[PDB]
């Protein structure tokens, strides 16, 4: 059933373990991710983006997610407002009835950040909604980029009562990372400190790994991909033991739709039936899932809890 | 508003109008067909296939079906399970709330098929749902058994279906005719088929193939070199003969295929799906509005008050 993020990744902090957002913008995406979570027994998080809202006038999106609700009812599915900048934004993802929002006022000064945050934990505790904000800013490391001061999270939190907090430390969105394997630079040393002055689960942003098999396939078959680079599984598991239960991933889901595509384009080049390749397409984003779901370690979990409502959740917060 | 096949073909024969079923299979292709229709203010009938619903694990075929219908809720909307073999075919699509199915039985003798569809028939009509089947079978003239006007009239004395498929020479697929300077169709007895029966007549495996989106597909990697549709000249001509549904579903394939192979090849750093699938779901709306507006549906949608499933078990009882 539809899960609060609060009660969700407060099961993870618990355990030890931690839950993909995925985001999802039309059928064959989220289809693909909840194959892998059933198949896993895990619960899971769908994210939803401005710009994933827009790409499917918002009634389609919001359709393709209660069916997902309704085919799998045992599966904990929380729906996520992926990164609202605006207590309006929140209001809306509300109404279309999201479990969970996120508000980054991260670009605004420490104060300011705390204010825009605290207007919209008002609103969604009201109803029982989950609020993650965050605190820095994303980028690679290798001046201008803010990464979390612990000390500053423990006061962010405290002044907002926010659910979970996301944590600057070095990852970036897209699937150019750092620029090369062999140099990856990372802050996850401060996770585990942020996580034990908070008291809170903690979020990773622009979390995508970019496993080989996906990269080599857009490469093959007329991509043009060549020096993409991710986050380290290994990295992502260390963080998630220190304290990190949400790891956000958009990236991987797209380059495996995309190599599939293009492998299907190649290899059988008179056929032209959409299904033909956004098949292999969803599937490939299954198969690219399933060894990172085990990795974050939310398989087996799905059953673990009896899922709070969010008319229930408004008790938490009174 | 959810429409049934027997109000919207009833006014499309009326006004000497065809209106266009489109296959859908997921969320873009939905979207195209919708912005087509809605830009032109037409009324539209969406298909589903036995394939499309297992495609979609059929609860979310549904599901965007409804977001359609709510979406625009003044556009008169046919959602019809594009060809059932069997009554638990049409029991499915029912039960998922469909307006519309179609029973074909045409590969069985006249007999038989008469019977299978009766059955079909008197369980859609209890709740208000139309039926189509299909007397002749589908495949070029170039074994395939073309309509026999007169056994179209007792075909249809004896199922009371609300609409009846044509078999003149059109085949499915993007290579329906061997070349495009020898197309051969049995149009002439659509019309006599029309006054015998009384009733709208449905064209299958009516894609025109249009040559930019068919250049467009072998311009970019594509192999489909021989493609060849029904000119649309010949379908305008059958729906003023009586004609007024058809059948497309090649050409959004095409369509939406020639625009993904153009992004790869054009900027091939691009891997997220919105990059090519929104190119891929305009490319449908684009090459759908001249086909509408040639079918004559354009500018209809507002002619008339829809009745619901409910009301209409009125008519049948
Ligand atoms: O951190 C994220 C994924 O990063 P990624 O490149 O997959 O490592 C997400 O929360 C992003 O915010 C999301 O992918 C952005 O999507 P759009 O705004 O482009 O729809
Ligand atoms: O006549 C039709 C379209 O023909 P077409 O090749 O587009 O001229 C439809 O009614 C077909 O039945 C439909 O395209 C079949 O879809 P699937 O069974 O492959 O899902
Ligand atoms: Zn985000
Ligand atoms: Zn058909």
């Amino acid at each position: 059933p539809l899960c609060t993020l609060r009660q969700m990744l407060g099961e993870a902090r618990k355990h030890k373990y931690g839950v993909g957002a995925f985001n999802v913008n039309n059928m064959e995406q989220i289809q693909g991710i909840m194959k892998a979570v059933v198949q896993l027994k895990s619960p899971v998080i769908l994210q939803c983006s401005r710009g994933a809202l827009k790409y499917s006038d918002m009634i389609y999106l919001k359709k393709l997610c209660e069916a997902a609700l309704e085919k799998h009812p045992d599966i904990p599915i929380c729906i996520h407002l992926a990164h609202g900048d605006t207590l309006e934004s929140v209001k809306m993802a509300i109404d279309l009835g999201f479990s969970s929002v996120m508000i980054d006022a991260s670009h605004h000064p420490f104060d300011e950040n705390v204010r825009i945050t605290k207007e919209v934990v008002a609103y969604a505790h009201a109803r029982g909604v989950s609020v993650e904000a965050e605190l820095g800013t994303l980028g690679g490391i290798e001046n201008t980029v803010q990464l979390t001061e612990p000390q500053d999270a423990k006061k962010f939190v405290e002044l907002t009562g926010v659910d979970a907090l996301a944590v600057a430390i070095g990852t970036s969105h897209g699937a150019y990372k750092f620029k090369s394997e062999s140099d990856i630079r990372l802050a996850i040393d401060r996770v585990k400190t942020i996580s034990d002055l908070t008291g809170i689960p903690l979020v990773m942003h622009g979390s995508s790994s970019v496993p080989k098999d996906v990269k080599d396939m857009i490469n093959k078959y007329g991509g043009k991909m060549p020096d993409a680079v991710g986050v380290p599984i290994e990295s992502i598991v260390h963080a998630i033991g220190e304290g990190v239960c949400k790891i956000n991933v958009d990236s991987d889901s797209r380059m495996a739709m995309t190599g599939a595509i293009r492998k299907v384009f190649v290899e059988h080049p008179e056929k032209f039936d959409p299904r033909d390749y956004l098949g292999p397409g969803r599937d490939a984003i299954t198969e690219m899932l399933i060894p990172k779901i085990k990795a974050f370690g939310s398989a087996g979990h799905a059953g673990d809890y009896k899922v709070v409502s969010l008319e229930e959740a408004k008790a938490w917060y009174k």
